[PDB]
């Protein structure tokens, strides 16, 4: 409980001022923890950033949750579209929160906790999704083809989860967001641009 | 000596640029500016009347290096296909991530998006919404919609967002996430454009019938 208030408030803090402008005692004030308490948790600052990257991620998308519509039964059609539909409802329930922001942050200056991030998240959740689109296209997970197409896929999502604010009211004005119709038009997209990019890596081999 | 006074507005507009990238617009004093420009308060002042002046004009620059507005509108007046229009915008985009890895523009544009600023709205409503409003009108030919049509809204989104993704993400992406990713330009534009053209005429089909 003291560790995840610690984690939450670290994550406010670190999301609104990053990693470089957050003090040890800025967060012990909004956690209302003591120094000893955060170093007992979390040993000192950079392993409770490392912490905040780790939650932040499982928070934009669970491992056990994509794993989990991974392995029920259902065409790999149907798994990437319960796939977009965890990105999409994220974006109808959560268009506040602090992760994104804590990750985007990190991908402009990456500390040195970048890496186990991207090894022990960022990887094997896309691997999941590489694995789909294979399926999808007929094509190896890590086929050059499959690579580019999990861009194709994933990066809308992401960006109306960081940009739907000022898209929606600046630059897409009419813009709807309501998640059926915004998983309707990514499901029947990725499909049409899978089947186009299949053809043509088929072609050359 | 016009060209000199543009020299020392430009000579400040990158060192900015530079540190808000660095840094964010909260953690950057006009001292800072002033050490890394080498000029004085009374030169950035003059050039953009305050700090805050300057941090617009930043974020124009940074827009305006991502993609002109002028290149858009010249690649849309061209004879020629909206599909060869489409190519050629995004071979703009790839040209950038393949010339400019480690730039500041979207370093600084995308710390407006996390936290805005209000010079932010500026930078939506004179590069963003033009610059959509061109892409718009090249999907919307290509599926035979409004350029205002949902789908077209829609589709905007999954065709500029792939561009914006490795521009910001190359590095992490071909290093950890999805190892042996080429980023040579040719073959990633070959690839936007297949795809784009397929998910486009299958948006366009489920739009026409509905
Ligand atoms: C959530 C998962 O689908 C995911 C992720 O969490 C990070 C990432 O980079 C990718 C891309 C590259 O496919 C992903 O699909
Ligand atoms: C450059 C242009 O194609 C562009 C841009 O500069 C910003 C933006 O948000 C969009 C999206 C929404 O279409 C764009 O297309």
């Amino acid at each position: 409980a003291t560790r995840l208030q610690i984690l939450e408030k670290a994550g406010e803090l670190f999301a609104e001022q990053g990693l470089a402008n957050t003090t040890s005692k800025q967060i012990c004030e909004r956690s209302q923890a003591n120094s000893a308490a955060v170093n007992y948790h979390f040993v000192n600052k950079e392993g409770l950033y490392r912490a905040v990257l780790l939650e932040a991620h499982a928070r934009l998308v669970q491992l056990e949750t994509l794993v989990s519509l991974n392995e029920r039964p259902g065409s790999p059609q149907d798994k990437l579209r319960a796939l977009i539909t965890v990105l999409v409802e994220r974006l109808h329930n959560h268009p506040d929160g602090w992760a994104l922001k804590v990750l985007t942050r990190e991908v402009l200056s990456p500390s040195p906790e970048f890496e186990v991030v991207l090894k022990e998240q960022s990887f094997p959740k896309a691997h999941i999704l590489r694995g789909l689109l294979g399926q999808i296209m007929n094509l190896p997970a890590d086929h050059p083809t499959t690579l580019r197409s999990a861009i194709s896929v994933f990066a809308p999502c992401l960006f109306l989860l960081i940009a739907h604010q000022p898209l929606k009211q600046h630059v897409l004005q009419g813009l709807s967001l309501e998640p059926q119709g915004l998983i309707d038009h990514m499901m029947s997209y990725a499909l049409g641009g899978l089947q186009a990019v299949a053809a043509t890596a088929h072609d050359a081999a």
